[PDB]
DNA sequence: AAGGAACTTTACAGGGAACTTTA
DNA sequence: TAAAGTTCCCTGTAAAGTTCCTT
DNA sequence: AAGGAACTTTACAGGGAACTTTA
DNA sequence: TAAAGTTCCCTGTAAAGTTCCTT
């Protein structure tokens, strides 16, 4: 139900990443790419949703962009394709100012 | 510091104006259409955060629809333009669904 | 005589058991499945017509998802097969949006 | 609001058009093929909706079988191909029995 | 009719290759 | 003017979703 | 912010021709 | 099959939706 505990883990989960310098920005600065299996292992932690659940609840509120049927969407580094989860800036930026 | 407080009054504030049947509806109904002076006014009672930066959350969040650096919107009833603030109806039922 | 009071029924039984977490969805939330004996209960209440024709009404206006010669239909959670009564999310918003 | 002002005036119009011969069924009978002038003149008459409202409150039901974004669809009738509003012989049965 | 068993689809996971858009 | 960003093709998988088949 | 004016989109309306499905 | 049923091409329109620009 609380939706805190969601908000609090994308600000903490972008701020850990941030410290531990594995995070990628979009070209227009606009949007986070983090690995999916670190952000999932990193979800697995508090146990208040699954990991599933977190990133249904992230995705239905438009925290992160993904593709059709997905969690993720494919990006391209240095001429190389993966896929990422895409958090959204804008979205980090407020529920850290209202957690700050 | 409380993320459920922005989210219960924007299901509050919808409820509120659908009994007292003050509510218009986009063409597609997926946005609803309220008076700029009246949701400012709603706004004022719970003190939790001010006015505009209870807008400025909904704003950021995406939960209303406004113009760059406004929280007000242009729209068009029967050939005639006026301002409006545009909540997404899809915000207000994914929100009422997670409190109930 | 009144189309009313069984899309009121469909919008509160859906309500009372949502509150009572009695409720359980589909993979794609598209779906509601509800137990064929806890919603034959809650029927048996309101007078205005008997279970079966309110079930008959409900599955003619495609509201529940059914099966052949039934009112219920099979399902799946976690790997077991059962039958539920399948109540269909659009129908239920169209209707809750009307009051 | 009152959903039987809508459900019997479905009722209402199959049985006039009926009466009045004016009414061809699908090779499984299982739809009833309308001019969609004749239904939108029809409509007019009771004032409890607007000939769209009662429309979009059919087709939202599924009480007719619409193209995407329209409220009727092409049929074929000897050869000839015409728009129809399309009825489901389904919904006008149960709506007729409740009200008989 | 009822349900155990078995087949089909889906919503998540992935990639090669080539196209379009942006700084 | 080249790399990001996207889009069109596919594969893999476990459990949901559905149908077969027996009683 | 407010509001005149003018642009673009959308959700309704239509049809010829050709494709897919059904008796 | 051969017609029903559907889809793929397109066009038209008025008002909603949006943007431009000045105050």
């Amino acid at each position: 139900k609380d939706l805190n505990l969601y908000a609090k883990e994308l600000v903490d989960v972008v701020n850990y990443l941030m410290k531990k310098n594995q995070l990628v920005f979009s070209r227009n600065n606009k949007f986070i790419y983090v690995n999916t299996e670190t952000i999932k292992s990193m979800l697995e932690k508090r146990n208040y949703d699954t990991v599933d659940g977190k990133l249904y609840l992230w995705r239905e509120l438009e925290w992160i962009e993904c593709a059709e049927d997905r969690f993720n969407k494919r990006i391209k580094i240095d001429g190389e394709n993966m896929y990422a989860v895409v958090i959204k800036y804008s979205s980090y930026s407020i529920l850290k100012r209202l957690y700050l």
